[PDB]
DNA sequence: GCTACCATCG
DNA sequence: CGATGGGTAGC
């Protein structure tokens, strides 16, 4: 009986003081992955690094306060990946990866291309050298599930209003196709819309307006699962009776056994 | 203060 | 449509 959550923190402190760390407990989450912790190794208390007794792992960036995942368990991975491997991207802390033998889940934080040009442009390298990435998790021949914030809305249906962000970050053509291509080309589910083909499932509201408010919302944040594990998938559901982050926890269920 | 991270008005 | 301005966490 598995239960992943991937949630986007926004400051994993501030979480902390809005009442997550109390969630982490009562949603009965076996594991949980969180991105963008906006704190370092120094930063963090103990409960920041072991809630309720979980192990966990995390991967910072150099600069303080910016970026930063991790992945936390109630039971021991016996493996732990720190970075995908890559200088540009691992200086920024964006993911982790745990393996519980034949299960492996990761965290990730696909880098926002909404600052700048220049940030567009090293999203598309992270793209383009994540991709190949991708590729050989799928031919590793076990049971992979892949949460976090990829920053990209894959179709219409993904977002409130589709009509003015088909020029801006996060909703660009070849974003949507590379999107397109990591579910079919690869065979990754995206497990939200597999469960629920016409849901929108929003998991990001912006600062502006009312936004919030007016459910006018992006589905940015995603859990990625290989096929033989994506069909055990049982019920997901967008949790925001509480608000810890401008994102919203995504919980997805596994009908799984250790063993 | 500064830095990083598109909804709303005309 | 295009032009115009934002709240928030942490340094």
């Amino acid at each position: 009986m598995l239960k992943i959550i991937s949630a986007n923190v926004n400051g994993i402190r501030s979480a902390y003081k809005k009442g997550f760390y109390e969630y982490i407990a009562a949603s009965g989450a076996d594991i949980v992955c969180v991105q963008e912790l906006k704190a370092q190794e120094a930063d963090l208390s103990a409960d920041m690094k072991n809630p309720h007794g979980m192990h966990g792992h995390w991967h910072c960036a150099e600069k303080r306060g910016y970026s930063g995942v991790a992945v936390y368990s109630k039971r021991k991975p016996d493996n732990v990946q720190i970075g995908m491997g890559i200088e540009e991207f691992d200086r920024e802390g964006r993911f982790v990866r745990c393996d519980f033998g034949r299960l492996s889940v990761i965290s990730l934080y696909l880098p926002s291309g909404s600052s700048a040009e220049e940030r567009q442009q090293v999203k598309y390298r992270f793209l383009d050298a994540f991709y190949p990435m991708l590729e050989a998790m799928k031919n590793e021949g076990r049971d992979i599930v892949v949460c976090g914030d990829w920053n990209i809305a894959h179709q219409n249906i993904d977002l409130k209003n589709w009509k003015g962000n088909q020029k801006n970050s996060g909703f660009l053509p070849e974003e949507r196709e590379w999107i397109g291509k990591v579910i079919h080309k690869l065979g990754w589910t995206d497990m939200w819309r597999t469960l629920y083909p016409d849901v929108p499932g929003y998991t990001w509201w912006s600062n502006r307006g009312q936004a919030y408010a007016k459910d006018v919302g992006w589905r940015i944040d995603y859990q990625m699962v290989t096929p033989e594990l994506a069909a055990k998938a049982v019920s997901a559901h967008v949790y925001k009776d509480e608000k810890f982050s401008d994102h919203a926890p995504l919980v997805v269920e596994y009908d799984y056994a250790a063993e």
